[PDB]
């Protein structure tokens, strides 16, 4: 069981922060504030951080129970965890596992329960996106049911998203203008100053794009790497795994990079935002210390 | 290189025919006809069958280019494959990789382009679901764009589904009842007479549930097993892998089953629809011939 990464090209993998195929691979050295994503977080030893779900397909999924019958297009849900246990809002988690970890003007959804007139679409407005409190108020809900006390399961499908930069802004999970009562995974910061976070990007469907249509949400690890770490017994024999990104078809080595053991990748010598080809495969080379300096891209 | 399966519980894995977590594990010996699913199909040696996408997150996604500007809530797309190449209708494929492989009244979707005024919702009516012909007519499309010539990407999110048995009926991909020119993965049939297909089930969101409200779509392999077969170079050393399904928490061996090398699981001795616990893990035991007789559940 020596360390390895799966043999998948970047374009054959999926985002761990929005369910969709990876579409871009890039480093942007001019980002002013480090991201503090709560999904897509996993150590190389397979320990999940933040709200990262153990089951890949619980990302952007939710379940709960109606607290009241639908009225005036409002559906209020008391939230459960994926495993159907009750989400305890006095415990300090920001949200059930897999809930969105960024700021949006609304989160559009679909949901359904065990009876027929409970399939509907709706949305959570930003001011209602307070899942740390243990429930969510869904508005613009367009089904006639459920009545009270009914299990509902659903999916967040798209967002109203005026600024692309808000994908890196944590939401006000407890509605309290941000508290240090929540258990949040720490910011993602390269351990050497010339290093830049390598971002795995995908395109979510969003509205509110009228004047700026490009939307890109980034993550630290492909979902398939998170599952790889969960299904292997890896021991980090070093601070960081030195990787090479290779076009396996043409043989061309594109760059070397460091996969830090807390679960993110960096490159060295990036002076402007730089995109990389998507048809490459990251291959493990060897274990290196944190102070190891990479060949510049 | 020795055959294995990932150490995930069934409820920690995902459907390969509808993007959602697995919710049921069951065998039904009284299903009228054998399924001929085109997604979720992969041999143990990692050969994808049917329309099964290589990238997990391509399932239920589509990409194409608008044929004309939106008018009267109609958007017609000429279809592409996931890799952005043009889908070739002469090739014999029934649809681009990842397209739905079952009959429904409507396929509800959301889509968006790189430019403003292109985020919308819509649906493909059954009579318009003829992707083998190389395009799809989306109706009830609610955005003002796109114009002609614009690349659109989207996701099928729910279906109108009056009859649950239609999940096991292939759609009329080319607009007719005649599928002889189409390269279809074969029907899934156990090789020994008392065997029953073991179905991995999830709940899709559907409308039209007034007759029968329970909706369950089944698949032959969890998506994480398909990716496992792609990322390992297994050789099939016998006709079937004998597996044991074990509750790893308690230790109770629940049943043994056969994973045939063409990519599906059977159990023996099921005489009525039988559901099984979701908290177990499948473990490889040994390679066995087609006629190896399992201990009955
Ligand atoms: C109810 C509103 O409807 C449209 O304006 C969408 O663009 C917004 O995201 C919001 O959902
Ligand atoms: C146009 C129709 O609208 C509603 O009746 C849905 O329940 C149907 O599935 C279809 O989408």
């Amino acid at each position: 069981e020596p360390f390895s990464l799966p043999n998948l090209q970047t374009d054959e993998m999926s985002s761990s922060r929005w369910p969709n195929p990876l579409a871009t691979l890039f480093a942007d050295p001019n980002v002013a504030v480090a991201p503090q994503w709560q999904n897509g977080r996993c150590t190389l030893e397979g320990e999940l951080l933040g709200t990262t779900p153990r089951n890949a397909s619980w990302l952007n999924r939710f379940r709960g129970v109606s607290t009241a019958a639908v009225a005036n297009q409002v559906l209020h849900l008391t939230l459960y965890e994926p495993d159907g246990s009750v989400f305890n809002p006095l415990s300090g988690a920001p949200a059930p596992e897999g809930f969105p970890d960024f700021t949006a003007q609304e989160y559009h959804l679909r949901a359904a329960g065990k009876v027929a007139n409970t399939t509907g679409g709706g949305e959570i407005k930003s001011t209602d996106y307070t899942p740390a409190l243990g429930g969510v108020k869904i508005t613009a809900w367009d089904a006639t049911g459920p009545s009270a006390g009914v299990e509902m399961t659903g999916q967040i499908e798209s967002i109203g998203m005026e600024n692309n930069t808000d994908f890196d802004v944590l939401p006000d999970y407890n509605g309290s203008a941000f508290d240090g009562s929540l258990n949040l995974a720490p910011p993602i910061v390269p351990l050497l100053p010339g290093e830049t976070l390598l971002r795995f990007g995908t395109v979510p469907i969003t509205t509110r794009r009228q004047s700026d249509p490009i939307r890109i949400i980034s993550c630290a690890l492909p979902q398939e790497w998170i599952t790889w770490f969960l299904t292997h017994n890896f021991t980090a024999l070093g601070d960081a795994a030195l990787l090479r990104y290779r076009n396996q078809a043409t043989g061309q080595l594109l760059f070397e990079c460091k996969l830090y053991r807390s679960g993110f990748v960096v490159v060295n010598g990036v002076n402007v935002r730089t995109e990389f080809p998507m048809s490459g495969v990251f291959e493990f080379v060897s274990w290196v210390p944190n102070f190891f300096q990479l060949a510049p891209v």
